[PDB]
Order: C-alpha cells, then structure tokens, then sequence
C-alpha cells in the first residue's frame, strides 16, 4: 500500500557543488539529522506499519530528511532552493495529516524552528 520512495538519484542531468549546498548539507540536514526529534522523518512515511488511515489519499508529495540526505549526497539539486523546497513540504505534510498538540506535530515543529535557525545562516 505504499508507494515507491522519491526519486534520490540523478542519472541524466547535471551535477555541481556550490557553497549553499555544502551548507544544506554539512550544517542544515546533519543539524537535524542528529536532533532526537529526527527518527520519524528519516525515511518515508510507512503508512501500513504506522497505521495511519489514508496517508496517501491526504498526502500527494511525500517528503523525508532520508530522501533530502540522499539527494544532497548524490547531487539530485542544482539549486539550493530545490532542497528547502523539500524540507518545505515534509514540514507541511505533516501538518496536514496531523492536528495541533499532537506528538509529532510538536516534534515538526521543534525541528522546523531550527532548521530556520540555521536557513537564517546560508551563504552566497
Ligand atoms: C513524519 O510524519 C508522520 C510520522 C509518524 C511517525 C511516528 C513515529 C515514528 C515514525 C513516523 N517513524 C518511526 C521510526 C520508523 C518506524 C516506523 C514504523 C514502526 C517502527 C519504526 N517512528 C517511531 C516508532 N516508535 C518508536 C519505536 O517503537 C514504535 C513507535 C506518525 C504520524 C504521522 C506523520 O505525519
């Protein structure tokens, strides 16, 4: 019942580095990554072993930090706004599914607040 995770490789287009996305790497994803909010959001949603009725009736563009990890390390963005985008809307899906005071809505909350934190501090 779940459907394949997001596309995490970038076979036909091109690749290069920039200082915005060593940032969203080295600072902005491991920030998160390490948190201890981060184990729900660190691969895709698994509706069937979460039971969670209707995930991907609700949710359309599913998002997780595993996937963001991936494409950073395997060079899926050309653009640093790719990856917020994405950071973005895991951050929203789980609004959307979720309601306020739930456990894992305050725990995308927590770790929404630092990745602005550390947004504030991306290079040019
Ligand atoms: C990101 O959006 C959502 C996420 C989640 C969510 C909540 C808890 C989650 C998770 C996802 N993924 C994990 C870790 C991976 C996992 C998934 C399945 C079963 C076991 C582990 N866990 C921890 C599980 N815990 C600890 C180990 O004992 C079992 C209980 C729920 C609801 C709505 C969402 O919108």
């Amino acid at each position: 019942m779940n459907p394949p995770p997001p596309e995490t490789s970038n076979p036909n287009k091109p690749k290069r580095q920039t200082n915005q996305l060593q940032y969203l790497l080295r600072v902005v994803l491991k920030t998160l990554w390490k948190h201890q909010f981060a184990w729900p959001f660190q691969q895709p949603v698994d509706a069937v072993k979460l039971n969670l009725p209707d995930y991907y009736k609700i949710i359309k563009t599913p998002m997780d930090m595993g996937t963001i990890k991936k494409r950073l390390e395997n060079n899926y963005y050309w653009n640093a706004q790719e990856c917020i985008q994405d950071f973005n809307t895991m951050f929203t899906n789980c609004y959307i599914y979720n309601k306020p005071g739930d456990d894992i809505v305050l725990m995308a909350e927590a770790l929404e607040k630092l990745f602005l934190q550390k947004i504030n501090e991306l290079p040019t």
